[PDB]
């Protein structure tokens, strides 16, 4: 289970009130408790996640109380200003294109958010002259390394990704590298001057290799991939104030089962596959488990209901054949999956390019020898057709959101591990400053469809979130798929 709280310093764009959030984020992630999850300022605002179990509620406000309101870096970045956008932003604004560089430089930047992609920085405040708004329309694909403003706030866009703000060049350092020894250039607080530049443009960031090229202990071997075969453990804690997501597995009491079927800890890493699974050949003797939904497991021509453990001799071919409900299965193996975790997880980061889904040919090896007796199980919660999904107030909580998205059934469109998007009545939404996005959060546009907010969910995000799924309902959503009807309660 994961819940959540929010503090909040002051409206807007405020360096007072960004101060305040900061100093208290960064006492907290400088000496973390057990429990604390995420601790992500974004303005004003902080955004608290723990763990009841390990944390409570009220342990951890008497803590936030207890750290000091004062904090414990002027950061240079060289731009060309080759920006697509140029000439549009000099004349909307009645400016030079020298003007709108020069206007773009002369300002001490702060960084008062970071990680609407991994390392994005939104930085404040962009001169009064070169306040211009974001396009009407985004650009499906900006490039990597893009140098953008939008009203007050400028931006460096770290990876390709959608945004509707006004490009007016090329940083010529990358902001967002994971295979470097400091993979983020900037941290929330950083001060920043722009500067024109000429130089090499940097490459986009490869994708970080998770798995070991040479495992210790080679187990098994992927003959063929399913639709998105992912390696998980637990999940990837203390990094939204980077822009990380989560992870982790999208239904976790079915990884803790499968792990714990075979004598493994909660969160030692496994196998998480969804729709079609993958096809798997032991290279060794284990003891595996199958657990979740979606599909029965196949050996030797005998079927293997999830829950339950199993002998998967050497040289043996694992198949998992479609089954309903459900479309999310977890394979555990006794010693745990070895793996190179990154910022203290080995789950994958796709928008950060941190991991990947397995591919032919992909060795996977035992973290260590655990052996232990195969065919224990343990009978899985049902699975229903239509899911019952309780509410909580959200952050921007509306009493006729709450009422809209309790008003009747709602149905899947797309369900992926962002998240699950609805189509359903109508529900009034709104967009402001990012904020820090809270796990199963049901986020609604200005004008568009609610989406119930997963695990690889962005760590900011602007749109509204008048209510949250209860965790304890959270699990179901890691079961959705396309035509699942939803009926939300209060």
């Amino acid at each position: 289970m994961v819940r959540g709280f929010y503090l909040r310093f002051g409206e807007g764009v405020s360096e007072e009130a960004n101060r305040r959030a900061l100093a208290l984020a960064e006492a907290l992630l400088r000496a973390p408790p057990p429990g604390l999850l995420d601790a992500v300022p974004a303005y004003g605002v902080l955004y608290l996640e723990y763990d009841p179990r390990r944390l409570s509620r009220g342990r951890l406000l008497r803590l936030l109380k207890g750290l000091p309101q004062e904090r414990a870096r002027v950061v240079e970045i060289p731009v060309r200003y080759d920006g697509e956008d140029l000439p549009e932003v000099a004349s909307r604004l009645g400016l030079s294109l020298e003007a709108v560089k020069a206007l773009h430089q002369k300002p001490l930047y702060r960084v008062y958010a970071l990680g609407f992609t991994p390392g994005f920085p939104f930085l404040a405040e962009v001169e009064p002259a070169l306040r211009l708004p974001r396009k009407p329309h985004p650009r499906p694909r900006v490039p990597a390394h893009a140098v953008a403003v939008a009203g007050v706030q400028t931006g460096i866009y770290p990876l390709p990704s959608p945004g509707g703000w006004n490009l007016l060049g090329t940083s010529l350092v990358a902001v967002y590298d994971p295979h470097r020894e400091t993979p983020f250039l900037l941290r929330p607080g950083d001060r920043v001057r722009f500067l024109e530049a000429e130089g090499p443009t940097p490459p986009e960031p490869r994708p970080l290799e998770l798995l070991p090229e040479e495992p210790r202990l080679p187990a098994l071997l992927v003959e063929e991939p399913g639709l998105m075969d992912l390696v998980v453990d637990g999940g990837r804690f203390l990094g939204g104030h980077l822009g990380l997501a989560r992870s982790g597995p999208l239904d976790a009491p079915s990884a803790r089962l499968a792990n714990r079927l075979v004598g493994n800890g909660a969160g030692a890493p496994l196998l998480e596959f969804a729709y079609k699974g993958p096809v798997l050949t032991a290279l060794r003797d284990l003891v595996a488990a199958f657990a979740g939904y979606g599909f029965v497991a196949l050996l030797e021509g005998e079927e293997i209901p999830p829950g339950q453990s199993f002998l998967w001799p050497r040289g043996k071919t694992l198949r998992f054949r479609p089954r309903g409900p459900g479309v999310r299965g977890y394979l555990a193996v006794a010693g745990g999956l070895e793996v190179r975790p990154f910022l203290g997880s080995a789950s994958p980061d796709l928008r950060g390019r941190i991991g990947r889904p397995l591919w032919a040919g992909d060795v996977l090896g035992l973290e260590a020898l655990r052996p232990v007796r195969p065919g224990r199980a343990f009978p899985q919660r049902p699975l229903p057709e239509a899911f019952r999904l309780r509410l909580l107030p959200g952050p921007q909580f509306a009493g006729e959101a709450f009422r809209a998205l309790c008003s009747g059934p709602f149905r899947v469109a797309r369900a992926d591990r962002v998240g699950v998007e609805l189509l359903g009545p109508e529900v009034p939404g709104g967009e402001g400053l990012s904020e820090p996005t809270p796990l199963g959060g049901v986020q609604v546009p200005p004008s568009g469809r609610p989406l119930v907010l997963l695990a690889d969910k962005g760590s900011l995000g602007g749109y509204a979130k008048p209510a949250l799924v209860d965790p304890r309902d959270l699990w179901l959503l890691g079961q959705a798929r396309p035509g699942v009807e939803i009926h939300f309660t209060s």
